[PDB]
């Protein structure tokens, strides 16, 4: 009691591919998990220019940052000081595929993300690599517990220049390092967005915020 | 000015699971504008229904739905002509229902006729052994595509002996005439049985829905 | 033991919706069972002129018309005269997606069908309301047991008007009705193919040739 | 001259991570391209003992060893001096999901692949987790053309111990790395065997043999 501020940094390392090209980025951000809004600094190491539309990484670059009601456990705030970790793919309706891993740390105020990100069968004309997506939409994710660890699951929505949308389903499952309490079913309703970035987005600020609740009374 | 603050519904159902047909009734009543509906359902072919009634619920409207003044309400907008809808629900363990809703508008009252299709339900599932409890509420995906309207959703299962059985929804929406195309929304869903028979011959059915667009 | 003759008699009702829109087909015809050929004719009875592709219905109009090697067990031959029924889900790649059920008996010489065909959600402008699809390519289906039932996995794909292919994945259960022997994993090679049809398919002349194997040795 | 002999050498190296988990392993083997065999022995360098079934991987250790008919095109053999890489999805029945990736390169007359594989969601009390695999049956994958480029797709399935199967899709994408000649739809049946390992799998022997064909008749 209690080893998350409210206020707090953030360090991470993503390693990837898409469509069989590396890349590598890093970041550094700070947030506020119990306001669940949090934003960041992302740079582009290795592989640049990305080739790719860049919403597609977004999401891999931490539910801590969720302002939690007291009637819903906190799975994430109490896997602390260990940490969690999460696996996540992420299924394109043009048959696109993404997996994702975050291994993550705390290492006094700053938490620590080890990231791998991987993606294929992405078509050449599709709308991911012509760089052709707006934005993620808001969204409200599914959490419920199985086999004693959380899984959540949303559907998500990329805006397309010159109108329409690109679904992709996510699936993700959540594991504390070590036991925690388990929530009941619940909701986490998100809004993730790049607030800037340069032309080839070697540089990219990025905000979310995120909050739990329990759906309709 | 054909939606009235309140409203009446008449529905059948036909439809066959694992191959099995069977027929329900419904009469109800709801208010559009407060998103709140109910419905009182009898089995009239096929009973005692072998599977979790479950599955069939939200086949048995979005006319019944809380819409803000900021957000287009397609659904209002269809009457007097009214629409239809198309939907898959594909379950985790490989089951896999299809429906299918023609509404239209009498007077004061909807009508309903459904289409209701299910098939690969392993005998020792949740369904068939009906060992399902209820709908977990949930967050409908709302967006425009080819100029109809779609709507998917996440939807789960509460098992009895805990944990949850999952499905995913695909619906398409089908204005039977010209009408405004809203902006990527949601809708909140409540969907819940009060009160039922032993074999759910009688069924008295409720659902809560509110749309809204998400964080800020 | 013996209740199958080397040719044998098919009529069939299936009643539908694809979209909502209802209709229903006879069809008289005739197969020989140990060869694993059959053909029949094909009469829309209610709905015509069929508003989408009349590919998609082809498969639902029985797998006692397989060639079954010596050493493969038949559960479909051995399930009569008591018979079997089916289950079927096809999901096509752009969200539209059928399911069939198939009530299987007999009748001195003759099979009989009571099938159910429903399909939603194919796009106004896709290939199936557009009726833009040519032909069925033959198949390789993958028979397995499980849950003391046999199910069938096939990955189809209807050729296309001016080029390509529009993928389906069907997913079958086949359930004798009385105890038969279990067979184990093997293969069903299939065509299938109209003959002949008048303009709006009312009229269908329709063939398949199926024979089981067990794959590479 | 061609670049491809009737007997070829393979080397190998595989970069992956299972559940968050990484590891590493590197083969070497030698196999008959126009008789479609090949073998090869194989080494765990980082990672081992591997934690789950060794079986997901095997599919990831190349299509030019499939003896194909003249009357088919043979989109991989054509590919080379200059090769060709592939990437694929592996969704397995119970939420399981690999995404693999393979650059294909030749070295006089040696195959140099290079592989990235991936996988998340495998349940803890899963069949890949637990090590309950036995092998993959044998299997016919489906080719055609789409975007100018080749497109696999095949029903698998692993025999399970004491009885059963697990199921799994693979969507393959096939990029000759220069222009050559597209064929028609048409398949490939396929055998791969471990026909020995020792016991943690460090070391294990991989066979598959595969022949392309028409189907029925
Ligand atoms: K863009
Ligand atoms: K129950
Ligand atoms: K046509
Ligand atoms: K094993």
């Amino acid at each position: 009691m209690s080893v998350i501020k409210p206020d707090m940094k953030i360090k991470l390392r993503m390693e990837g591919a898409v469509n069989g090209h590396p890349f590598a980025i890093e970041g550094v951000g700070l947030g506020k998990p119990f306001e669940g809004k949090q934003s960041m600094d992302l740079k582009v190491k290795e592989g640049g220019p990305l080739p790719f539309a860049y919403d597609i990484l977004t999401t891999a670059f931490n539910r801590v940052f969720t302002k939690y009601p007291e009637n819903i456990v906190d799975y994430f705030k109490q896997s602390f000081p260990e940490g969690y970790s999460w696996e996540r793919s992420m299924s394109y309706e043009d048959g696109g595929i993404c997996i994702a891993t975050n291994d993550i740390t705390l290492d006094g105020d700053c938490y620590i993300y080890e990231i791998r990100f991987d993606g294929v069968n992405f078509p050449a004309n599709g709308p991911v690599m012509q760089k052709r997506t707006v934005k993620w939409e808001p969204s409200t994710e599914k959490l419920y517990v199985r086999d004693g660890v959380l899984k959540g699951d949303v559907n998500m929505a990329l805006s397309l220049e010159g109108g329409g949308h690109y679904r992709c389903d996510f699936k993700t499952t959540y594991k504390a390092k070590k036991v925690v309490q388990l929530p009941d079913y619940h909701f986490v309703d998100h809004h993730i967005e790049i607030k800037s970035h340069d032309k080839d987005y070697s540089n990219v600020n990025l905000h979310e915020h995120a909050e739990a609740h329990s759906g309709l009374p």
